[PDB]
């Protein structure tokens, strides 16, 4: 039970002991593996909270080489007393930064984790209003965008108290394109965002009804009704998509935004639940070119591109979809690189992740990793992660999924 | 207890109850997922329950459960076990078992075909020469002048583990590989170790780039013997590209018949250690893995050079572009020569239909996402978006150790 993972391309064997620190559950059993299920899975009682805090503070003081020290025991006692009285507790800034960086470090589905320690943490726990949230988010977007030299960042709004006063960003990402159902049956814009684009309109948002309309922010503070805000356009950096060989590619009229900023997850540190914690990095090209542009349930541009390439679209075995998919992804990378906007291709990112795995096994004893999500959605087996065995287990602090607010909110 | 899987592209939800019939273990636990691990002399004691379970399944399928034929057969097997320590399957039971081992193969995307398997009973075989004759007839039947037919040939079951029948080849038809003194490899790197054993056993190697390996066959626990498959039985396809006239000059060819020969077939507790089976290729097995794995023929560089791509930086996706062209050439060559092949779009679409049908008529379809998703263009195939449950059912195909590591040499 000191498990080993083999890379079948290189025969490198790593030994994993970190999984024995794991606490939460995978969803699998000895009789059935749920590793391809998208998502397995109210306030914390006074009891379950102190063990959670103790375990977190134990690993925090170990990381600063002060395990079993005066400061350690004192902080343990201090939090112990705060919980006994207040039925919760507040993190020190140092603890908050550590917790957020390690929630990313532990995100087994994230291929970009070699960067985990270079995370800018914005403490927004003093925020009280949607207008305040808007201000914090604009500052985040501007800092992270950095005129195309993207920088990772997270903004952490106040923690859940009793489930009635939740801070929530209702958008799934800070920047996403609208989607509208057409009278004929098709969809203009992003089909993934049709219900959200409806809620915004069904809320007051005057939609331009374009193909790439930046959605408004929909911000919930202290559990009140959410509020619409328009992100200043000069803060939304966008890349027009063109192809270094094909001039007609520009004519397609495609663009995408530079900042991937996920805003609907829940950050758990020491038992405390941060329901509003938008975070951002930079794109891997396939997220746009493969999934955003070519998923059948998204922009689904594959037919158009192949047609303009004059490919034989009559039989699947001509691999016209594969041919078009590559060209699309060459264009995305070329466009971002041309406009000096940070982006990583899937070969670079998976090579980086293999090196990160080696680092984590060496300096930490392991790295939880979800093969189903780490292997890119194109050209899987020519990237080094395809041939890498991975162990998936759930460490804390962590980012977790949470329900969509409009299914919960007492309106 | 019921379980649901969701297709996130179509929102189709399916309900699995078949996992309740699962006996064997997955390797996972509630605290770790081993879903990406490649690999996670039975006694009288444990054998009759395994037989009973199989015969219950068998007689259920023919709608004779609890019949006099069912009960008599159970008695007959029981007495045969207690008296002879093992038992013999009827021909009907063997055919059923072999088909269901394929039906239960959670890593196999081609299972829509499972009920159309030609089963060759080779349980009367006694020598390696007899094995050679049985395998030649299998290859001729399966090849069928390019109109491939699925087949399996089943040699005698294990007795005391000291008299195993084994096919030492990993596949019936495979190309030799030769490590050169300068560190380079001629032929197929995947087969260097086996090629060496063959050469040691007296095989005169042509030392070419595409040399069909000899069969190395072990009967009744004796030392294995070498045989050369008649070249007229080995159907091969020269690889050319439909637009690139220079592709032929790469000098590539591949064999037509994929015939895995190193797995163990388990039926009712009986172990068939030699059970070669064959179907037909999905194009990506050759074009992605065989040709473009860095640890295989690895022709990506040559193809990319002859296409004159930007090979300086990976973000030009020269590797991705060359991969698509190679896979176009594989499918084009096979189809032009009327040798059965299936592209990864057709094969995955069929699997989804198979899987839905299995959920309807059987209550489930165990499936290993990590293996079902093709090694290129993963997300533009429908299985990428399909949730799957993996669990172990019997009859089954299992891995077994390579014989050269366990064999006791006679001299
Ligand atoms: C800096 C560059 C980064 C890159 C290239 C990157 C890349 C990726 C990719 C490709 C995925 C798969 C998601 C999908 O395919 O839709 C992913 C997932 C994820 N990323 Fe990273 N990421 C980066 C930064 C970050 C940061 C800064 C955080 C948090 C602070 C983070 C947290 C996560 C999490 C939690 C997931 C998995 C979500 C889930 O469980 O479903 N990532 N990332
Ligand atoms: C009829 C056409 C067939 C096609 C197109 C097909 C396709 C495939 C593919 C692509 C794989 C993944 C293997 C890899 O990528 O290395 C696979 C796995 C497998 N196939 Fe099928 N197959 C076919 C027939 C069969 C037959 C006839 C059998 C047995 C009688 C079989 C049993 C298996 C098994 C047991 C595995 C899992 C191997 C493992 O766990 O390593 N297949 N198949
Ligand atoms: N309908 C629904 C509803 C719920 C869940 C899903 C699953 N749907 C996949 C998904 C959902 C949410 C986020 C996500 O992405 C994660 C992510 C996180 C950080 C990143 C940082 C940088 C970067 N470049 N990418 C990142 C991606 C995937 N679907
Ligand atoms: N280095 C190592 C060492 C140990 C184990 C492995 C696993 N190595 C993958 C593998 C091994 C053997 C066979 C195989 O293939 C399965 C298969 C079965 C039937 C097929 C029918 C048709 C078709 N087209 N393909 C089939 C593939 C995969 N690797
Ligand atoms: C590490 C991982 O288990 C291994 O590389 C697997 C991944 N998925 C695969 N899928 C298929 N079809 N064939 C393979 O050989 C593999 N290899
Ligand atoms: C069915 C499957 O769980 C689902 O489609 C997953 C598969 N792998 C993925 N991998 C990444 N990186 N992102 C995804 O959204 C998904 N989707
Ligand atoms: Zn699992």
């Amino acid at each position: 039970r000191f498990l080993k993972v083999k890379n079948w391309e290189t025969d490198v064997v790593l030994t994993d002991t970190l999984h024995l620190k794991s606490t939460l559950e995978t969803g699998c059993t000895e009789h059935i593996c749920m590793g391809s299920i998208m998502l397995p899975s109210d306030v914390r009682t006074k009891d379950q909270l102190f063990p959670l805090a103790k375990e977190f503070l134990d690993q925090y003081y170990s990381s600063i080489k002060r395990f079993g020290s005066k400061a350690h025991m004192d902080r343990l006692e201090e939090v112990n007393k705060e919980i006994e009285s207040t039925s919760t507790y507040q993190l020190k800034d140092t603890e908050l930064i550590y917790g957020a960086k390690h929630a990313w470090r532990n995100a087994s589905r994230c291929v970009g984790r070699i960067q985990w320690s270079k995370l800018q943490v914005f403490d927004a726990r003093d925020c009280t209003t949607a207008h305040g949230m808007f201000n914090y988010i604009c500052n985040h977007v501007k800092y992270a965008t950095n005129k195309g030299n993207l920088r990772s960042a997270i903004t952490i709004f106040p923690q859940r108290t009793d489930g009635k006063h939740d801070f929530r960003v209702w958008n799934s990402q800070l920047i996403r394109y609208a989607g509208y159902k057409q009278p004929d049956g098709s969809t203009l814009g992003d089909p993934a965002n049709v219900q959200f684009t409806e809620i915004c309109i069904q809320q007051g948002w005057k939609a331009p009804r374009g193909r790439f309309d930046v959605l408004p922010l929909l911000l919930q503070a202290n559990g009140n009704d959410p509020e619409l805000f328009q992100i200043p356009p000069e803060l939304v950096l966008e890349v027009p998509i063109r192809h270094p060989k094909f001039d007609w590619f520009k004519d397609l009229g495609l663009k995408w935004y530079g900042l991937p900023a996920v805003s609907n997850m829940l950050l758990e540190i020491g038992g405390l639940e941060f329901s509003a914690c938008p975070f951002s990095g930079w794109y891997m090209g396939t997220e746009i070119g493969v999934r955003d542009y070519c998923d059948n349930s998204r922009y689904n541009i594959l037919e158009e591109v192949a047609k303009k390439m004059d490919l034989d679209m009559r039989k699947t075995s001509s691999l016209w979809k594969d041919q078009a998919l590559v060209e699309i992804n060459i264009a995305v990378l070329y466009s971002f690189q041309s406009d000096k906007v940070t982006i990583v291709d899937h070969h670079s990112a998976t090579e980086s992740f293999i090196k990160h795995m080696e680092n984590e096994y060496r300096c930490r004893g392991g790295c939880p990793a979800d093969w189903v999500w780490i292997v890119p959605p194109m050209s899987g087996s020519i990237t080094p992660v395809f041939h890498q065995e991975m162990l998936n287990y759930r460490l804390t602090p962590s980012f977790e999924y949470q329900p969509d607010p409009w299914n919960t909110h007492v309106w």
